[PDB]
C-alpha cells in the first residue's frame, strides 16, 4: 500500500485528537465515565468522521472522549507515549505534537474543561506528564519529538499561562506557542490576551505557529503575520483569496502547515474546487503534509499521502521536497535542524 515509504517529518497534529479508541475505553471503564459505545471500533466509527459537520456537531466529539483522559495523570502520560509509538509507525523521524494543557486539566483552570468536576491535575502538571511520556516515547520507538502548546481562541485568559508554560519547559520538550480553536470568533486574533501572549513569545524567543485560513478569511491570516507575528501558519488555505498576501508570503518563504485529508473531512475544503495544496505545489510553496487528527479523521499519515499521490498527481519528488521543507521549517534549534536535514538528504538518495 504505502504512498511515500520514506521517512517523514510532520509539523501539525493534535495529541487530543490522536488517541487510540482503546486507550479511551480503558480509562472510560477504568475511571467510571461513559463513552457512547463499548468496543474500540464502535468508538472509532462514532468519533469518526466521514463528512463535514458543524462547528458544534464537531466539538461534541471532544465530549465523547476527553473526560476519559483529562483529570487522569496516568492517562495523559499514556496518550503521550502512544502518540509517539503511533508516529514511529508512520515512518516519521520528527514530529511536532500540539495541544492545550488546560483542556487536559482539572484544577487551577477556569472554566473547568468538559464538565469535569474540579480535581488536582493542573495545567502545569499536564505539561510535565506530556513531556515525561513524549521523552520516554522518543527513547523507545526512536522518533524525535517536540511539543507545542496551544492557546485557545475563545479563552485568552489562558494565553499568558501558555507562554509561560512554553518558556518554563523549553526543548525539554516544548518548542512553540499556537493558536487554536474557533477561528471565526470575531476579533479573536487581536484579543489582547492573545496579542500579548505572542508578543511575549517574541520577547523571549519562543517560536510561533497559528491556526488561520482553514475556515476564517484571508484577514485572519494577515492578522496572524502582522500582528501575532507567526513563523508558520496552520492551514492558511484562505490565503489565496488575497493575491498580495499570497504573494508576499511566497516571497517570504512562509511555512504552510497543510492538512489535506482533514480539510476534505472538515468542510474547509470542497471538492469541486482546486484543492489548495495543488496550488501550493504548482507555486513552489513552503509546505508540509500533516494529519491533524488521526482519531477524528480515521486516518494515518499515509492517508494524507495517498490523497495527494492518488488524487492530485503528487510525485515522490514533491514528497521529498515537502519533507525537506518541513524540516527546514521546524522549530528545532539550528544545530539540530541541520542534523534533521542530513538525515533526510541521506535517506532521500
Ligand atoms: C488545540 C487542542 O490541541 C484541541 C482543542 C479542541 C477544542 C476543544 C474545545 C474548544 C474548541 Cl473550539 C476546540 Cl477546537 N484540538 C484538537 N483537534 C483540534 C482541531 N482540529 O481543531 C483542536
Ligand atoms: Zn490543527
Amino acid at each position: 500500500t504505502p504512498a511515500f515509504d520514506k521517512p517523514k517529518v510532520e509539523l501539525h497534529v493534535h495529541l487530543d485528537g490522536a488517541i487510540k479508541p482503546e486507550t479511551i475505553l480503558y480509562y472510560g471503564k477504568r475511571r467510571g465515565i461513559a463513552l457512547p459505545a463499548d468496543t474500540p471500533e464502535e468508538l472509532q466509527n462514532i468519533i469518526g468522521m466521514d463528512k463535514p459537520l458543524t462547528l458544534p456537531d464537531f466539538l461534541a466529539k471532544f465530549d465523547y472522549y476527553m473526560p476519559a483522559i483529562a483529570g487522569c495523570r496516568d492517562a495523559i502520560k499514556r496518550i503521550a507515549y502512544e502518540f509517539v509509538e503511533m508516529k514511529a509507525k508512520d515512518g516519521v523521524v520528527y514530529v511536532e505534537v500540539r495541544y492545550s494543557p488546560h483542556l487536559l486539566a482539572n484544577s487551577k483552570v477556569e472554566p473547568i474543561p468538559w464538565n469535569q468536576a474540579e480535581g488536582d491535575l493542573t495545567p502545569d502538571e499536564v505539561v510535565s506528564l506530556v513531556n515525561q511520556g513524549l521523552q520516554e516515547g522518543e527513547r523507545d520507538f526512536g522518533v524525535k519529538v517536540r511539543s507545542i502548546l496551544c492557546c485557545m481562541r475563545h479563552q485568552p485568559s489562558w494565553s499568558s499561562e501558555v507562554v509561560e508554560l512554553c518558556k518554563k519547559y523549553r526543548e525539554q520538550t516544548v518548542v512553540a506557542i499556537d493558536l487554536a480553536g474557533d477561528e471565526t470568533i470575531e476579533g479573536s486574533s487581536l484579543f489582547p490576551g492573545h496579542v500579548q501572549a505572542y508578543a511575549e513569545a517574541v520577547k523571549s524567543g519562543v517560536h510561533r505557529t497559528v491556526h488561520a485560513g482553514e475556515v476564517g478569511s484571508a484577514n485572519v491570516v494577515k492578522e496572524a503575520v502582522d500582528t501575532l507575528k507567526t513563523e508558520r501558519l496552520g492551514h492558511g488555505y484562505h490565503t489565496l483569496e488575497d493575491t498580495t498576501l499570497y504573494n508576499r508570503l511566497r516571497q517570504e518563504n512562509m511555512h504552510f502547515e497543510i492538512c489535506p485529508w482533514s480539510s476534505y473531512l472538515t468542510g474547509a475544503w470542497k471538492p469541486d474546487t482546486e484543492h489548495a495544496v495543488i496550488r501550493f505545489k504548482n507555486d513552489q510553496v513552503n509546505y508540509s503534509l500533516n494529519t491533524d487528527d488521526p482519531l477524528i479523521f480515521k486516518s494515518t499519515l499515509d492517508t494524507d499521502y495517498q490523497m495527494t499521490k492518488k488524487d492530485m498527481g503528487f510525485t515522490e519528488e514533491e514528497f521529498k521536497r515537502l519533507n525537506i521543507n518541513a524540516a527546514k521549517s521546524s522549530f528545532l534549534p539550528e544545530d539540530e535542524k541541520k542534523e534533521l536535514l542530513d538525515l533526510l538528504y541521506k535517506a532521500y538518495r
